[PDB]
């Protein structure tokens, strides 16, 4: 399924992300560098944060309370479609959805 992946310079990389594959795993597992992914996913570093386009921010399911937390702390702006994107597992239903590095995680 289709994850495009905006760097802050405005170059999109579309991955084809599997079944059950977190955004954050497709992105450092294929050197999409501007997302860290410090804590291996366990929503407890904020280096995954990444801004879900409008089009998609209520197609994927809610921050849990762990997610919020951590979100607290990013160190890029954080805006109204903040997430961090160990948090959004791939589906189907999610083929096409693009998000938007901010330009620095740490
Ligand atoms: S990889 Fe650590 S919070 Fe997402």
């Amino acid at each position: 399924s289709k994850v495009v992946y905006v760097s802050h310079d405005g170059t999109r990389r579309e991955l084809d992300v599997a079944d059950g594959v977190s955004l954050m795993q497709a992105a450092v597992s294929n050197g999409i560098y501007d997302i860290v992914g410090d804590c291996g996913g366990s929503a407890s570093c904020a280096t995954c944060h990444v801004y879900v386009n409008e089009a998609f921010t209520d197609k994927v399911p809610a921050a849990n309370e762990r997610e919020i937390g951590m979100l607290e702390g990013v160190t890029a702006e954080l805006k109204p479609n903040s997430r961090l994107c160990c948090q959004i597992i791939m589906t189907p239903e999610l083929d096409g959805i693009v998000v938007d590095v901010p330009d620095r995680q740490w």
